[PDB]
């Protein structure tokens, strides 16, 4: 599956992630910026992959995966941290995310996370 | 139309134009670098809407202008130029373009310009 919705605060690292994983062969399906939107946009979109951040307005990373895998128990989330929040990074792979990229990434890094999970 | 094929000689010309047509709710059907690549391409990804920028390696955007018109004679063109290349510019005109951006970009010019190919 080649279709990613990247979700993140920062439109700096949204775009990153655009130019990253469509230069290695992936379609971003989407985008979302908090983590209420992340969930409407997963329903809509029916991605593949979802690239989610831990700190963001208004719902927080974790919460955005609680619902997203209660919606649909098969997502397939890499979770996007910064260092120093690898507690966080672990309730999201606790809550469902399958792996973890961390800020700033090697463009390597983040590709061979999306192919670990397809 | 939403989908627009971007030929442009520099990568960071296309970026930069795909980060453009993409945040104004036109879709990137696809990129292209040289003249050869700009007609293959075409046929392939059948755009709506082409931006093409003149001076290629080997070959310039008017003679892709020319080739793509025999190929489909109501292709909506859109050259990219640099300052000081409006007799460039006629000849795409000339040739079959529709409208033309200039270099550096301003982005409202540009948005406007592919609406007014609509
Ligand atoms: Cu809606
Ligand atoms: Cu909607
Ligand atoms: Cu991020
Ligand atoms: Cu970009």
């Amino acid at each position: 599956g080649k279709r990613v919705l990247i979700v993140d605060d920062a439109a700096f690292m949204r775009m990153m992630l655009k130019d990253i994983i469509t230069k290695a062969g992936y379609e971003v399906a989407g985008e979302a910026t908090n983590g209420r939107e992340a969930v409407y946009k997963y329903k809509e979109l029916k991605p593949d992959i979802v690239t989610m951040k831990i700190t963001m307005p208004e719902m927080n990373g974790i919460d955005a995966i609680k619902e997203i895998m209660k919606i649909d128990p098969n997502a397939k989330i890499i979770v996007c941290s910064a260092m120093g929040q690898q507690a966080m990074v672990i309730e999201a792979i606790k809550a469902g995310a399958k792996d973890f990229i961390v800020k700033p990434f090697q463009p390597s890094r983040v590709v061979e996370a999306l192919n670990k999970v397809s």
